[PDB]
C-alpha cells in the first residue's frame, strides 16, 4: 500500500471505534443526563435522547467503518 | 488491546454506573422532588415520575453496560 | 472501591434521606396545606393528599435506599 | 510527460484520498462529535452533520480525483 | 433483531403492565374514590366508575400487549 | 443506490417503527394514562384517547412506511 | 455544461431527496412525536402535524426538484 | 472589451447562478430544514421559510443576472 | 388521487364508523344509563334517550359516510 | 403565472379540502362526540352540533375554494 | 425609476398577495381549524373566526396593495 | 453643496422610502402574519398589528423624509 | 415646539381616536357579541355590556383627547 | 453649569414628558385596549386599567419633573 | 492634594450625579416604560418599578456622593 | 457600624413601610376591589379580604420592622 | 491565620448578614408583595410566603454564620 | 519532598478551603439569593438551593482535601 | 540509560503529578467554581463538573504515569 499512515487504524479503532471505552462513556453519559434532566424538568425529550444517541452511534460507526 | 484508554472503566463504572453514589443521588432527588411538587400542586404526574426514572435508568444502564 | 465520590453518602443521607429534617419539613408542609386548602374549599382531596404523600415518600425512600 | 512531480500521486492518493486512513479518521471523528455534542445540547444539527460530511467528502473526492 | 432497545420490555412489562403494582394501585384508587365520592354526593356515577375502569384497563392492556 | 445513508433503515425500523419496543411503550403509556386520568376526573375523553392513539399510530406508521 | 459541481446531484438526491432514508426518518419521527405528545397533552394539534409535514415535504421536494 | 476577467462568467454562472447544482442544493436544504424544525417545534415559521427562500433567490438571481 | 392521507379510511371506518365496536359500546351505554337513571328518578326522559341516540347516530353516520 | 408555489394546490386540496379524508374524519368525530356527550348529559346542544358543523364546513370550504 | 428592487413585485404579488396559493391555504386552514375546535369545545368563537379572518385579509391586502 | 454623498438619495429614496418595493413588502408581510397568527392563536393582537405597522411606517417615513 | 414627534397626531387621531374606523369596529363587535352570547346563554350581562362599552369609550376618548 | 448635556431637556421634555405626543399615544392605547379586551372577556379589570394608567402617569411625570 | 485627576469632579458630578440631565432622563424613561408595559400586560410589577428606581437612585447617589 | 448600606433605611422606611403612601394605596385598592367584586359576584369572600389584608400588613410590617 | 482575605467579614457581615439593611429590605419586600398579590388574586399562598421567607432566612443565616 | 510548590498550601487552604472567608461568603450569598428569588417568584427551587450548595461544598471540600 | 534528561522526573512528578500541590489546587478550584456558579445560575452542570474533573484527572494521571 501507499498509505503511509495506514498502521494508525490499530489504535484509532481501539480507542475511538464503536466498542471503545470512549464511545461507551459517551453513551453512559446520556443515561445519566437523561435521568437528571428528566428529574429536573419532566420533559420527555430527555428520555428519548437515549434511544436516539444509541441509534445514531450505531449507524454512524457502521458507516465510518469503526 | 489497542484501546489506549481502556483502564478508565474502573473509575467510570465506579462513579457513574448504576450502583454509584452519583446515580443513587439522582434517584433520591426524584423522591424528594416528587414529594414536594405533589405537595405543592397535587398533580399526579409528579408521583409517576419516580417509577419512570427508576425504570429509565435501569434500562439505560443495562444498555450502556455500566 | 473505585467510586471516587462514595464518601458523599454520609451527608446526602443525613440531609436528604427519609429521616432528615428536609424530608420531615416537606411532610409537615402537607399537613398545613391540607388544613388550609380544605378550610378554603372543602374539597376532600386536600385531606387525602396527606396519606398519599406519606405513603409515596415511604415507598420512594425505601426504593432509593435512603 | 513533463510533469516533474508526477510520481507523487502514489502516496498522495494513498494517504490523502477518499480511502485513506486519514480521511476515514476524519469521518469517524464526526460520528463521535455528533454523539457527544448531541448528548450535551440535544441540538439536532449535530446529528445531521454526519450525513453532511459523508456527502461532502464523497463529492469532493470525486471531483478532486482521489 | 435490530431493535436496539428490545431488552427494555422485561421491566416495562414488570412495572407498567396489567399485573404490575402500579396498575393495581390505580384500580385500588378507584375503589376508594368511588366510596368517598358516593358517600359525599350520592351520585351513582361514582360507583359505575369502578366497573368502567376495570373494563377499560383490561381491554387497553390486552391491546397494548402488556 | 446513491443514498449514502441507506443502511440506517435496519435499526431505525427496528427501534422506531410500528413494532418496536419504543412504540409499544408509548401505546402502553396511554392505557395507564387513560386509567389514572379517568379515575381522577371521570372525563370520558381520557378513555377515548386510547382508541385515538392506536388509530393514529397505525395510520402514521403505514404512511411513514415503518 | 459549465457547472463544475454538477456531478454532486447523484448523491445529494440519493441522500437528501424525497425518497431518501434521511427524509423518511424525519417523517417517521413525526409519527412518533405525534403519538407521544398527544398521549401527554391530548392536544389535537399534535395529530394534525403528521398530515402537515407529509404535505409540506411533498410540496417542498417537488419544488426543489429532488 | 477591456474586462480582462470577462471569460469567468461561463463557470461562475454555471456553478453559482440560479440553475446551478449549488443553488438547487441550498433550496433543498430548506425543505429538509423546514420539515425537521417544524417536526421538533411546531412553529409555523419553519414552513414559511421555504416559500421565502425560493422567492428571495428568484428575485436575487434575476437582479444579479445569473 | 392527491389525498396523501386517503388510506386512513380503512381503520377509521373500522374503528369509528356505525358498525364499530366503539359505536356499539356508546349505544349500549345508553341502555344501561336509561335503566339506572329511570330506576333512580322515574323521569321518563331517560327512557326516550335510547330511541333518540339510536336515531341520531343512524342519521349522523349516514351523513358522515361511515 | 408568477406564483412560485402554485403547484401545491394539488395536494393541499386533496388532503385538506371538503372531500378529503381529513375533513371527513372531523365530521365523523362530531357524530361520535354528539352521541357520547348526549348519552352522558342529555343536553340537546350536543345533537345540534352535528348539523352546525356540517353546515359550517360546507360554507367555509365553498368560500375558501377547496 | 430609482427603486433598484422594483422588479420583485412580480413574484411577491404572485406568491404572497390575496390570490396566491399561500394566502388561500391560510384561509383554508381556518375552515379546518374552526371545524375541529368547535367539534372539540363547542365554543362559538371558533366559527366566527372564519368570517373574521376572511374579512381581515380582504382589508389588509387591499391596503397593502397586493 | 459640500455633502460629498448627496447624490445617493436618488436610489436610497427609491429603494427604501415609503413607496418602495421593500417597504411595501414589509407591510404585506404583516397582513400575512396577522392572518396566520390569528388563525393559530385567536389572539386579537395579531390583527391590530396591521393598523399599528401601517401607522408607524407612515409617521416614521414622514419624519425621516423619505 | 420641541416635540420631535408632534406631527404623528394627524394619523393617530385619524386611525385610533373616537371617530375612527377601528374604534367603530370595536363597538360593532360588541353588538354582535352581545347578540350571540345572549342567544346562547340568556345571561343579561351580555346585553348590558353594550351600554358599558359605549360609555367607557366615550369617557376614555374624551380624557385621552382623541 | 457643569452639566455638559444640560441642553437635551428641551427635546426630551418635548417628546417624552407628560404633554408629548408619545405619552398621549400611550394613554390612548389604553382606551382602545380597555374597550377591546372588555368586549372580548367582560373582565372589569380592563376598564379600571384606564383610570390606573392615567393616575400612574400623572404621578410619575410629576415626580420625574417632565 | 496628590490626586492628579481631582478636577474632573466638576463635570462628572454635573453630568452624571443625581441632579444631572442624564439621571433625570433615566427616571423619566421608567415612567414611560411603566405606562406602556402596564398598558400591554396589566402586570402590576411595571408600576412598582417606578418607586423602586427612584428609591434606588436616591440611595445610590447618596452613597456614591454625587 | 460596618453596614455600608445602612443609610438607606431613611427612604426605604419612608416609601415602603407601614405608613407610606405606597402601602396606603395598596390597602385602598382592596376597598375598591372588594366593592366591585362583591357588586359583580355577591361572593362574601371579597368583603372579608379587606379585614384580611389590613391584618396581614399590620403583622407583616411589625415583624419586618418598618 | 493564613486566610489572606479574613478581614472582609467585618463588612460582609455588616452589609449582607441577618441584621443588615439589605436583608431587612428583602423581608420588607415580601410584606408588600404579599399584600399586593393577595389583593390582586386572593390566593392565600401569597400570605404564607411571608412566614416562609422569614423562616428561611432565619435558618439560612444561622447556618451561614452571618 | 520534590514538590517545589508545596509551601503554597498554607495560604491556599487558608483562603480557599472550607473554612475560609471566601467560601463562607459564597454560602451566605445563597441565603440571600434564595430569599430574594423566592420573594420574587415563589418558586420553591430557590429555597432548596441552600441545602444543595451547603451539601455540595461539604462533599467537594472533603474530597479536595481543603 | 541514554535519556540525558531522565533525572527531571523527580521534580516533575513532585510538582505536577497527581499528588502535587498544583493538581490539588486545580481540583479545589472546581469545588469553589461549582459552588459559585450553581449559586448564580442554578444550572446543575456546575455541580457535576466536580465529579467529572476528579474522574478525568484520576484517569489522566494514571495513563500519564504521574
Ligand atoms: C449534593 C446533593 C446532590 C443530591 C441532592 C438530592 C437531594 C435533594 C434533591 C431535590 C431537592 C430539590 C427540590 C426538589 C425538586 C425541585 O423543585 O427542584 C428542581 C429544580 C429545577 O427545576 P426547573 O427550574 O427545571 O423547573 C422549572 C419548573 O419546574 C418550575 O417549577 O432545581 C433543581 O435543579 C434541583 C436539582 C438539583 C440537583 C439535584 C441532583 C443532583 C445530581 C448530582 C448529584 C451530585 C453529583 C456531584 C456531587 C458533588
Ligand atoms: C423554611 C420552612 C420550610 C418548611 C415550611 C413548611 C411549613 C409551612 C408550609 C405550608 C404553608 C404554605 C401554605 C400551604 C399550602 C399552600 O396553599 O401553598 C402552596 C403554594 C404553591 O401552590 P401553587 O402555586 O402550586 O398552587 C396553584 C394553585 O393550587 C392555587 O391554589 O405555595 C408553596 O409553594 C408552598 C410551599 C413552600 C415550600 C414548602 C416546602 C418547603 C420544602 C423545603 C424545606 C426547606 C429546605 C430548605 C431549608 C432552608
Ligand atoms: C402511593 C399510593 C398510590 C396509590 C394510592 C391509592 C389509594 C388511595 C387513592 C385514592 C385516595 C384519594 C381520594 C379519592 C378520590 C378523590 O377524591 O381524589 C381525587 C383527586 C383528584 O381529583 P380532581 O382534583 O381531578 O377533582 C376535581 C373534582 O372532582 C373535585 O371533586 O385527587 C387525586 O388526584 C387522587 C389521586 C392521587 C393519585 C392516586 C393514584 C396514584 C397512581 C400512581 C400510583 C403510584 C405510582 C408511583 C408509586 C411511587
Ligand atoms: C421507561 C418507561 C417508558 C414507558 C413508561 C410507560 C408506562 C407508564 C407511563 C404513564 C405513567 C404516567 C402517568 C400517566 C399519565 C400522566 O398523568 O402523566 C402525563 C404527564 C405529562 O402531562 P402534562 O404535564 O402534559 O399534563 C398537563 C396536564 O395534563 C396536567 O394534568 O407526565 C408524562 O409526561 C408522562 C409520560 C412520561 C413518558 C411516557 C412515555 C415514554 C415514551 C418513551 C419510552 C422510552 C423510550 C426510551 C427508553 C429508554
Ligand atoms: C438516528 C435516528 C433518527 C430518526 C429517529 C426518529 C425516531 C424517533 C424520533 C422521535 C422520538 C423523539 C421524541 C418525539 C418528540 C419529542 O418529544 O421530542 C422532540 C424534542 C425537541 O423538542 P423541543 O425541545 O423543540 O420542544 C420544546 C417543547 O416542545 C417541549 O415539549 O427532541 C428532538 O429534537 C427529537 C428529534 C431528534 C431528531 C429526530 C429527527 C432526526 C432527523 C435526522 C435523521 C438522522 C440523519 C442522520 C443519521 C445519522
Ligand atoms: C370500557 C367500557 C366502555 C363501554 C361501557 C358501557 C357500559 C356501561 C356504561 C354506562 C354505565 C354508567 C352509568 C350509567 C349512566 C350514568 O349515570 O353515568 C353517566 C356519568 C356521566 O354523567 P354526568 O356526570 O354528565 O351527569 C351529571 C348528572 O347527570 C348527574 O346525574 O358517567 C359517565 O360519564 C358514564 C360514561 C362512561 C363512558 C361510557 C361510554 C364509553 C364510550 C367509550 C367506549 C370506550 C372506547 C375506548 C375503549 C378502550
Ligand atoms: C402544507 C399545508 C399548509 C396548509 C395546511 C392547511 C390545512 C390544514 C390546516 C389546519 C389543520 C391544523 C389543525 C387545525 C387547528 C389546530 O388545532 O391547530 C392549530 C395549532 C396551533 O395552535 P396553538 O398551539 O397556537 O394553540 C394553543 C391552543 O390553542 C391549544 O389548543 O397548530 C398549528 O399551528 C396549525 C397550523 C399549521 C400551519 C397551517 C397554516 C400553514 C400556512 C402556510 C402554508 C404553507 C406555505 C408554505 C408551503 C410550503
Ligand atoms: C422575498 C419576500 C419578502 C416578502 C415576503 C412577505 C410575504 C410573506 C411574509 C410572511 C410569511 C411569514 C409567516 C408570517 C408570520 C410568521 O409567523 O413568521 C414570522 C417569523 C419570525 O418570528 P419570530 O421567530 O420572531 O417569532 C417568535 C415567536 O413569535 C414564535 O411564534 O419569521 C419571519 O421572520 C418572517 C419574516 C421573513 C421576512 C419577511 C419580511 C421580508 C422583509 C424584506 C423584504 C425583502 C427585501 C429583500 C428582497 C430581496
Ligand atoms: C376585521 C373585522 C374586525 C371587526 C369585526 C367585528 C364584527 C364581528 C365581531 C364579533 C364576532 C365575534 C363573535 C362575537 C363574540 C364572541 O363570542 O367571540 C369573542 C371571542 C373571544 O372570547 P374569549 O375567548 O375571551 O372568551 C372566553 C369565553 O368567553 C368563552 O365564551 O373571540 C374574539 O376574540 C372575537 C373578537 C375578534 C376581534 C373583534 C374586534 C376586532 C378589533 C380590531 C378591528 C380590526 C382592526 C384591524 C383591521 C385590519
Ligand atoms: C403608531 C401608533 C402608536 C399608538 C397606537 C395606539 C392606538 C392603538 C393601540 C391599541 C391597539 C392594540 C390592541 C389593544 C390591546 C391589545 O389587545 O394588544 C396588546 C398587545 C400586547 O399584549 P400582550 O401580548 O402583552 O398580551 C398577552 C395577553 O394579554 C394576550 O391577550 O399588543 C400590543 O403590544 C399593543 C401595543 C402596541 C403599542 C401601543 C403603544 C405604542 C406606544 C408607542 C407610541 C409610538 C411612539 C413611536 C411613534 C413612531
Ligand atoms: C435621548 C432620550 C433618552 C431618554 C429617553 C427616555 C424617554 C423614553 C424612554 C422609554 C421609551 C422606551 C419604551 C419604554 C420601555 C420599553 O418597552 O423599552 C425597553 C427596551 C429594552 O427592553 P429589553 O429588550 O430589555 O426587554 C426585554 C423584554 O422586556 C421584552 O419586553 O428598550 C430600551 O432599551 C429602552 C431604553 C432606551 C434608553 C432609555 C434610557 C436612555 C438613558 C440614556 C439617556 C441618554 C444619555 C445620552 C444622551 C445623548
Ligand atoms: C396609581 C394608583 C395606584 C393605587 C390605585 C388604587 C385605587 C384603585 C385600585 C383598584 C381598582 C382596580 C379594580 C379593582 C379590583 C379588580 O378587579 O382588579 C384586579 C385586577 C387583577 O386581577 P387578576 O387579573 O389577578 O384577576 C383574575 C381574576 O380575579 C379575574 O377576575 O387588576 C389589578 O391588578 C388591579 C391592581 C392594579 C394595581 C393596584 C395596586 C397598585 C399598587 C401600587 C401603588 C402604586 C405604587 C407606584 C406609584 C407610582
Ligand atoms: C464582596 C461581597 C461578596 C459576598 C457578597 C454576598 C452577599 C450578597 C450576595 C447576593 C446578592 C445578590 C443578589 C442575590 C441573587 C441574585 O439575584 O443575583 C445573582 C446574579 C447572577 O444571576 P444570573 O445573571 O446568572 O441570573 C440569570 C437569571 O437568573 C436572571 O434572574 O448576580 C450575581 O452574580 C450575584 C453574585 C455576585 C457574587 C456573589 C458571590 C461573591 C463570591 C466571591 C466572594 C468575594 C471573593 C473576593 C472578595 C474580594
Amino acid at each position: 500500500a501507499t498509505d503511509l499512515m495506514k498502521s494508525g487504524d490499530a489504535t484509532v479503532k481501539g480507542t475511538f471505534g464503536k466498542q471503545s471505552s470512549v464511545v461507551k462513556w459517551v453513551v453512559l453519559a446520556e443515561v445519566v443526563a437523561g435521568g437528571i434532566m428528566y428529574m429536573m424538568t419532566k420533559n420527555v425529550k430527555f428520555l428519548f435522547g437515549f434511544a436516539i444517541i444509541s441509534t445514531f452511534i450505531t449507524i454512524g460507526m457502521s458507516v465510518a467503518g469503526y
